[PDB]
């Protein structure tokens, strides 16, 4: 009767612990994180996950460090940052606002990024237990003050997620785009040759050009993923702005599968809801089948905490990693 | 007094002479697969000759010589002695040329299709249309189509003479842009790019390509000229190009963020600055052309004086001949 629920209290220490000092990219625990080209919609379908507005999403450059969300099912619904310990937030748009905040501190306002992230655990009885990465999206060309070799930072950012063993990678492609030209794809190959944990999401379907659809897409056949690909339909700009809700787009995204001539057919297996349905489901059999591997990670870490131990507030915060990945291995242990 | 009327006489010479070394004046496009760049290049003649489509369309180069004249035909060089009437029957030689050469369903070849069109409406020039750059194979595609598609762009864009029409849809970000990236690589100073947006009536409702077109967002001295191009639903209905050009021209008077720049958008503006741009660049590089011709002639000269017995020979005579003409015809301009 295995579920994420069971890893939610070595997960919870354990972020702690390591995020709070820089040292993120050292766990390999179970997450999904967004990789795709720029503005391809990579939050507008992470903050679906919450349902509750919270994210800066938009054209041109929003996301520009990488931000670990850790949704924890709860009966009361409240956010909390590990940069700002105490404060706990009720109210999602004070939430987007440090993440704009946060994100305008270390990368500026002219567009630049930074690998260091934002880490933001959310207590709701309405989410699922997972962590989600929000990553920004790969660009080609460099533009106001950014530097000349962005996109290679923008990739070295992705890449230390995803060439993570428990991380899945949700390959975010635009419809509007040929699906030939999908980075997210690219990189997910790369990584992932036999696509073990890599899910297709196809946004924007709405903006298809007259007269064509991505329906050869949607089916796996153009461009066969192991997994599959699912469609979804999230706010435009017009949206945002005018404040439509969460809850108005998914019903606007449901008529629009169920009225497309092309989708009809595959409604069943298209939309937010499901892609969502399916995300758990996934991180679930993938970690099912990896706790080994998990557990002989950690007590790798384990045995690396402790000779950094001996080398020696940098006292405080090793010996907070020690008991956290000790814990973590007692609790692992228990887990069938 | 200059214009590309002057050299008609030297470039077709040239061109049917050699069959590169030849780095004679031509409007390359380049971007991502599907950004709207044989529908731009289309719209130069205006007979649905050219295959169009989202989904990979163009497979190999096609180096299009456009020459006006009283008739309208056209001739492929490897249909030596046929005259094209009928467009349609033009547009299915491509497709059946690029089959043919690519040996495959949906791989490319670098290896050009040269087509010769003539007609009263057309403007002097060459234009070489190519397929977009992609990321990831499908189909029956080489693991590596993204190489080699860059390298077969590559081949002409790097060519002293080449304009560079960097072609960008405007339902992507800029950032995104193939085009932009390979233009910068080739051609630094912005010398010879162009920047073209098209697809601007797909954007998202609540965004719109301002900065972009006001050339704020990342500046190139030849600036960026928006357009409007069928859609496949249109290109399906065969709507024809002078019902595509008004539509274009209501789009950009009724958009608020554009209707100031309207003279300076669409494509007939693209086209009368696509000229002038070719014009003016070999104008200033003339003596440049004339070096690389003479170059070729002085030394087919040593070659061609011990001739004196009896298709190589033949094709070597033509090549003197053409280059020895072109010499006098630019030694007068
Ligand atoms: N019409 C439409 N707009 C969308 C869709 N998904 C995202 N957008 C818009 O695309 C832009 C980019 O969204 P964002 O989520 O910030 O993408 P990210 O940069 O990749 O995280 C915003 O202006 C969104 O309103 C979609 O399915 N349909
Ligand atoms: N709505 C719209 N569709 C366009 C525009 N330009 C091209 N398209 C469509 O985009 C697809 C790609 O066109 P194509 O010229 O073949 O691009 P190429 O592959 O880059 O040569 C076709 O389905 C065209 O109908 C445009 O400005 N607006
Ligand atoms: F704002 Al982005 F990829 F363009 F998150
Ligand atoms: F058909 Al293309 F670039 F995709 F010419
Ligand atoms: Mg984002
Ligand atoms: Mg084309
Ligand atoms: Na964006
Ligand atoms: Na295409």
């Amino acid at each position: 009767e295995f579920s994420m629920e069971d890893l939610i209290p070595l997960v919870n220490r354990l972020q702690d612990a390591f995020s709070a000092i820089g040292q993120n990219a050292d766990l390999d625990l179970p997450q999904i994180a967004v990789v795709g080209g720029q503005s391809a919609g990579k939050s507008s379908v992470l903050e679906n996950f919450v349902g509750r507005d919270f994210l800066p999403r938009g054209s041109g450059i929003v996301t520009r460090r990488p931000l670990v969300l850790q949704l924890v099912n709860a009966t009361t619904e409240y956010a909390e940052f590990l940069h700002c310990k105490g404060k706990k937030f009720t109210d999602f748009e004070e939430v987007r606002l440090e993440i704009e905040a946060e994100t305008d501190r270390v990368t500026g306002t002219n567009k630049g990024i930074s690998p260091v992230p934002i880490n933001l655990r959310v207590y709701s009885p309405h989410v699922l237990n997972l962590t989600l990465v929000d990553l920004p999206g790969m660009t080609k060309v460099p533009v106001g003050d950014q530097p000349p070799d962005i996109e290679f930072q923008i990739r070295d950012m992705l890449m230390q997620f995803v060439t993570k063993e428990n991380c899945l990678i949700l390959a975010v492609s635009p419809a509007n785009s040929d699906l030939a030209n999908s980075d997210a794809l690219k990189v997910a190959k790369e990584v992932d040759p036999q696509g073990q944990r890599t899910i297709g999401v196809i946004t924007k379907l709405d903006l298809m050009d007259e007269g064509t659809d991505a329906r050869d897409v949607l089916e796996n056949k153009l461009l066969p993923l192991r997994r599959g690909y699912i469609g979804v339909v999230n706010r435009s700009q017009k949206d945002i702005d005018g404040k439509k809700d969460i809850t108005a787009a998914l019903a606007a995204e449901r008529k629009f599968f169920l009225s497309h001539p092309s989708y009809r057919h595959l409604a069943d297996r298209m939309g937010t809801p499901y892609l969502q349905k399916v995300l758990n489901q996934q991180l679930t059999n993938h970690i099912r089948d990896t706790l080994p591997g998990l557990r002989n990670k950690l007590q790798s870490q384990l045995l690396s905490i402790e000779k950094e131990v001996e080398e020696y507030s940098r006292v405080d915060e090793m010996l907070r990693m020690y008991h956290a990945l000790k814990e973590a291995l007692s609790i692992i242990g228990n887990i069938n």
